[PDB]
DNA sequence: ATAAGTCACATGGTGCCGAGGCCGCTCAATTGGTCGTAGACAGCTCTAGCACCGCTTAAACGCACGTACGCGCTGTCCCCCGCGTTTTAATATTAGTGTATTTGATTTCCGAAAGTTAAAA
């Protein structure tokens, strides 16, 4: 059934978010002088 | 309108910190069990006892009594000490050295034990 497609896809794109919030914390990280 | 998306919320869970709760290792001497032998015993016979008379006269106890002997006696000699005093040496403190003991690791020592037999009234 559908829903469940539509609440995986949901939780894809949740993570990607979450995962990028990452990826840009540790790219700005890498510039610091410290 | 709704698939994508951001977002916060809500709950997940993973990690580290005590900590009170079980647990692990060891040695005391108990008691469990088991060999083998001191122990009490099993017919026993005869020892030196200990009466059990049955004498004798050698001790012995009293009968007498006697110097010896005692026991306080008594002038007096003496000596011990109660102090008083100077001494006087006994405190009782530190001390490090100089063996004195000393406790490990053997490491020989040697006689109790197990044959084997010498000797033994």
């Amino acid at each position: 059934e559908w829903k469940k497609q539509r609440k995986d896809s949901h939780k894809e794109v949740e993570r990607r978010r979450r995962e990028n919030i990452n990826t840009a914390i540790n790219v700005l990280s890498d510039l610091l002088p410290v």
